[PDB]
């Protein structure tokens, strides 16, 4: 059948945690690169964009836009969305707390030149002081391999995803989460997600000078 | 059961959208009011915050923090979210919309005198020609009273949550949609909604000083 096709820029962005939740359910997905604010505006004016905003997915006869619908829609699909709305709940809490987090780390390279060493610092203390033990708790509270029902969900995924931008930011970071560095492993081990960290899959780089004008650009910003 | 049980100041703020919700789905619940930091390190000292942070919810043997994970909650245990995953995602694309627009809005007040020249023109242009014609285009295209099969959803009622604040704003803003002004007559005649409008209810009032010297002082930002 039909492949899931991206529509993003080459950058990681906001498509990027789509790309890591559909390649560590093993899902096989196509990429439209927008390279202009021409193939943008091409894709907002043939009614493609709901919001006239970018991440879009056409997944199963739909033209998804929002990365929580899309996500939300994906997860479901491939049952990374745990099995009853107990379950979704924790689970909704736990990624919104990765994507509080996750939001900073995704705006830190288009702040300010100057701006960044502060906006990094806050980073630091965010996650040394409130998500990483809120995680590690969780963890050590039930002690199982998973984060919700002992079992691999998106909740699992999210939170790994982060562990990696963090060890980019600062290795340190991580260091007295065991339980962490232990789940990173374990999920680094499973064969879709391992396959996705290694070379030539399409996980995507961090933002460079040549992308990030790029970016603005294309969105107009 | 325990009435759904509330944690938050006496403001609309992140809170306000869960009110309206359990109040559209016929639920009573109970809100603890913030009065002071003091009280807020309370809640963060007792463990009651897995983020450190508010709002915080109460309900079905949970201590459910992340406004999206509540909202998302109720939804479904009150049967809002859809018939089947189809269904979510439309609901989902919708509600993520109605929620960027919202989240202009809802900062708008903490942003000062300075800027609220900018981010009111802001959401003004946005209104006009991006949210408010995505909206009508979806009501025009089945003609029916609700945006999602033909059935009250939550994006009904985070909608016409909506269309009240940008009135509040502007309210001009509307006048060109026939459509999503035959909505907000309709959502606020059905009993619970038109019960949550009455004086004396738990629907909180906009931004004032003395509520944002409270809000900066509870919540030290
Ligand atoms: N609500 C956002 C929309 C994403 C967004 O900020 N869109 C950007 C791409 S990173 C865009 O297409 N910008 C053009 C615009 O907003 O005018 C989401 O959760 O995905
Ligand atoms: N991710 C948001 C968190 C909301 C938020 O920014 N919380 C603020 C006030 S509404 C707060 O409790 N401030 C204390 C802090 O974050 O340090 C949610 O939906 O729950």
């Amino acid at each position: 059948a039909e492949k899931p096709k991206l529509h993003y820029s080459n950058i990681r962005g906001r498509m990027e945690s789509i790309r890591w939740l559909l390649a560590a359910a093993g899902v096989e997905f196509e990429e439209k690169f927008i390279k202009s604010a021409e193939d943008l505006d091409k894709l907002r004016n043939d009614g493609y964009l709901m919001f006239q905003q970018v991440p879009m997915v056409e997944i199963d006869g739909m033209k998804l836009v929002q990365t929580r619908a899309i996500l939300n829609y994906i997860a479901s699909k491939y049952n990374l969305y745990g099995k009853d709305i107990k379950e979704k709940a924790l689970i909704d809490m736990y990624i919104e707390g990765i994507a509080d987090l996750g939001e900073m780390i995704l705006l830190l390279p288009f702040t300010q030149p100057e701006e960044q060493d502060a906006k990094l610092a806050l980073i630091q203390e965010k996650t040394k002081n409130r998500y990483f033990p809120a995680f590690e708790k969780v963890l050590k509270s039930h002690g199982q391999d998973y984060l919700v029902g002992n079992k691999l969900s998106r909740a699992d995924i999210h939170l790994v995803e982060l562990l990696y931008y963090v060890e980019e930011l600062d290795s340190s970071l991580i260091s007295s989460f065991p339980l962490l560095k232990a789940l990173k492993t374990r999920i680094s081990n499973l064969p879709t997600v391992k396959k996705f960290l290694q070379p030539g899959s399409p996980r995507k780089p961090p933002m460079d000078e040549k992308s990030l004008e790029e970016s603005r650009k294309i969105f107009r910003f």
